[PDB]
């Protein structure tokens, strides 16, 4: 009958510990989708873009193969626009909606917490 691919979206970062003084950089981070379990997306999946902020060079990064990740330093926080297309024209395009999280939560850093984690649970019904 139908086909539910559970999937997990968000980042990661980590601070450097100190602001870079080349460009005032202060968190390396990463962008993802990936499959909830252990399997190719790139069987259903044709491309994952994902829409960066202005500030960064081609903002409209896109991903063809996994994994479906996208990681690069900078100091603020923005709304990433991910767009999963698929294999079959017929199925229109997911689009997600991800703020992009560099700074610890108090309870985090309180819990001794050293990478900033905002995960997402969506399914992709097919
Ligand atoms: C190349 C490296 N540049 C960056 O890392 C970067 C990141 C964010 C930037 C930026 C450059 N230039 C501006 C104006 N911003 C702003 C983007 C909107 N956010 C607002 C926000 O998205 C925050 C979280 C709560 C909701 C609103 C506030 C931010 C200072």
């Amino acid at each position: 009958v139908t086909i539910v691919k559970p999937i997990v979206y968000g980042n990661v970062a980590r601070y450097f510990g100190k602001k870079r003084e080349e460009d005032g950089h202060t968190h390396q981070w990463t962008v993802y989708v990936k499959p909830y379990r252990n399997e190719d997306m790139s069987a259903y999946v044709k491309k994952i873009q994902f829409k960066l902020h202005e500030s960064y060079g081609n903002p409209l990064r896109v991903v063809t193969k996994p994994p479906y990740e996208i990681t690069e330093t900078g100091w603020g926080e923005f709304e990433i626009i991910i767009k999963i297309f698929f294999i079959d024209p017929n199925e229109r395009p997911v689009t997600l909606y991800h703020l992009l999280k560099l700074f610890q939560s108090d309870t985090n850093a309180m819990l001794g917490k050293k990478t900033v984690v905002s995960e997402f649970y969506d399914e992709m019904i097919f």
